[PDB]
């Protein structure tokens, strides 16, 4: 009866093989077409050190080449990201990573991971690469890898003609999933895959549920004692895009598989956020039970996390239940927990409906101050977390 | 170096060993807070199958004892669900089970499957799962086995409604690795009390799960390794399943996105497959690519499996009036007919407001809106559980010898 069923099986696979996904024509389909919020001379004096003078004289220096900004009658400007990015180049600012002793620098590679799915851990990372992205005084270089395979990070920050086709995703890059006529060339990892977003400084590396079967192909893999699987991510793809980007952070999932091994074993900072919530709360310290025992198995060249940090996420602050929760976090283990926090508004709910980050919103979209609120908690949580990657900077570099 | 990160992350977790997760406290803070809607004599006829002048002698027998029934604003009596499961014995109409014309049936074992997350599967296996204990007439005895660590078909209004004098509650993942008390046997007392808990579907019980699960996959993935065995599939069924079947007539599997050794338990213990994908098309492909890779993995599976009986594909957030969806229901439909189901499932936001409110449509009143909309969905639910129940009254006997 069983070789029935088998039959029947291959019988299914064979009738629908016929079809197959089209990477291109799915994020054709998923078009940002919303045009990024445009910024006005205040609010680019505030995301840029720049004063007032600077930022004229810059408008003045890139208007002599002809470009031609927007502003309206009462001269109310719109700067867009990239005429942002161009008046900091025709500033003379040496935007971080091209001035000194920070010019050698190994770059950080952050992984966003715990055990329990419903924490803000897909949304932190996003609004933390985002926020990360609009310090343009730095014009950080940052890369966001959504290792989900049922990610959405695809969506927050929409990839890019029709000549440029085929993208590949981090899981494709491990197996090698490319043409069997192509080198493992950077420009090539430039060009389909790292897509460039709305940001300009901000590449994703997309995810999609084609992916899981990694962990199919690896699961029945494992009879064979490998034990080196670990090392897929790390040498089929940070290393060949680690002299592109300062910041690197890696979107794992609510699972412990050998894709989220992989995750481990490439990073050297482990950020994990948790919600100020009590089951939420037990199962991240069930994960940290569990960590040690799986990071001691990793090869002796490893030599990874310079920091861990806990980030209390959706924290609600009215309820003592919550407060209670976070209490215990800090007390428990204090100064690994982040003084920063984000919190539950209607904005990430909002967020989460349109598929975009706070950043991406305007004022008028719902609710007046609880936008601005939501921004300022996340650009301080950025701001902390900003801290300590140049507190544990110059560790990193041996 | 990493030693010293290493020694910070044993710090870390014994800073920390004290805070456990009182599984008990938690499902008592996420009680009921509210009572099954109760039926109005015309549900009652419809979901029981009984006359207006049968139902109405059973009642008025029911009221000349210690019972006494209960009406609304309007004289019209207002019965609850439980009160329609003492109707049933108290008319003359046996269980299903009850029946003599099926007594020794291997009970159903189906497995709702599919590596693509959010296309609507678990909502798919809470609906069906209450639409069929709400066939009062046959009275199935289900059993809801959530076996996503992620899951939360606790929460979705089937509470594990248990006085808080009950010890512990375990997942069914905590019965597989036997995280319990060290003296005692899993026994059908030890599972009845502390596993299949009520749902407030008399006839429904429900194995919860919870995150702490997911680190089976780890007791796996040391397993696979240094052993190579492939005998963690057996752990569901054998240590589960076997010891928990004489008390259901069906018994349903939610898995969750991956492809996993618990979901290769799930798939080893299952005679039964769903398929639950989304109308739209990358969920469609991402679930054809599922159809490639999954003969080769049962293929593994040991020499002791009776098959799978039968194979359905549940379309689900059908929009109806979309191009594209209705273009790529349409090739589901074509190229593995009479295998897809033909119900299908809409987009409704009846379904939203379920996963707002953690319940079922058949939960929610029309107040919670809008009042059309809700009864469209749930008599496609319904309609979707009349053919399931078709299919497997169909393939029973097939399985029933083996
Ligand atoms: N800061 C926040 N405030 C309010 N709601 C939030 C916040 N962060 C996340 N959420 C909600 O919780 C859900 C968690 O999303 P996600 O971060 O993807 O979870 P996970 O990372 O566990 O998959 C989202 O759907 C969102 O609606
Ligand atoms: N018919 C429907 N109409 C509207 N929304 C739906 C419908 N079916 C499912 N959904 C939404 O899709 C989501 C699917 O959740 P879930 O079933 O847990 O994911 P998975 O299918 O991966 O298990 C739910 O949160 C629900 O809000
Ligand atoms: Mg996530
Ligand atoms: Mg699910």
């Amino acid at each position: 009866k069983r070789e029935q069923t088998i039959e029947n099986l291959y019988q299914l696979a064979q009738l629908t093989q016929q079809v197959q996904a089209d990477r291109i024509e799915i994020v054709l389909e998923e078009r940002r077409d919303e045009h990024f919020p445009p910024m006005s001379k205040a609010l680019m004096e505030t995301r840029s050190g720049l004063t007032r003078r600077k930022l004229d004289e810059a408008i003045a220096k890139m208007e002599e080449a002809g470009h031609q900004f927007t502003k309206n009658n009462a001269n109310h400007y719109s700067i867009s990201l990239s005429e942002a990015h161009m008046l900091m180049d025709a500033a003379g600012v040496p935007k971080f990573h091209e001035r000194k002793k920070n010019n050698e620098n190994k770059p950080w590679i952050i992984n966003v991971q715990n055990q329990k799915g419903g924490t803000g851990k897909s949304m932190t990372a996003v609004h933390l690469a985002a926020c990360l992205a609009l310090n343009l005084d730095k014009r950080y270089r940052i890369c966001l890898i959504d290792l989900d395979p049922q990610g959405s990070l695809r969506l927050f920050l929409n990839p890019q003609l029709a000549e440029h086709t085929n993208i590949y995703s981090a899981v494709d890059i491990m197996l090698d999933n490319v043409p069997d006529g192509v080198q493992v060339d950077t420009e090539f990892l430039r060009k389909n895959v790292m897509l460039p977003t709305q940001y300009p400084n901000l590449k994703t590396i997309s995810a999609f549920p084609e992916d899981a079967m990694f962990n199919a192909e690896a699961w029945q893999y494992l009879q064979n004692q490998s034990l080196d699987i670990v090392r897929l991510l790390k040498e089929k793809l940070i290393d060949k895009i680690a002299s592109d980007f300062d910041i690197i952070m890696i979107d794992t999932g609510p699972h412990v598989d050998p894709l989220v091994w992989n995750a481990m074993y490439a990073s050297n900072a482990l950020l994990i956020p948790c919600a100020a919530k009590r089951l939420d709360w037990a199962s991240t310290v069930n994960f940290f039970q569990h960590l040690p025992t799986v990071y001691e198995m990793f090869p002796e060249d490893w030599k990874g996390l310079e920091f861990v940090r806990l980030m209390p996420t959706m924290f609600e602050d009215d309820n003592k239940k919550q407060v209670s929760v976070l209490t215990e976090m800090n007390y428990l283990l204090g100064d690994q927990v982040m003084m920063a926090t984000i919190p539950r508004s209607r904005a990430f709910e909002t967020c989460a409906d349109t598929y975009s980050t706070v950043f991406d919103l305007t004022v008028n979209d719902f609710g007046k101050k609880t936008l601005a609120t939501a921004q300022d908690a996340v650009q301080k949580s950025a701001l902390e977390l900003e801290r300590v990657l140049h507190s544990h900077w110059s560790s990193l570099n041996q």
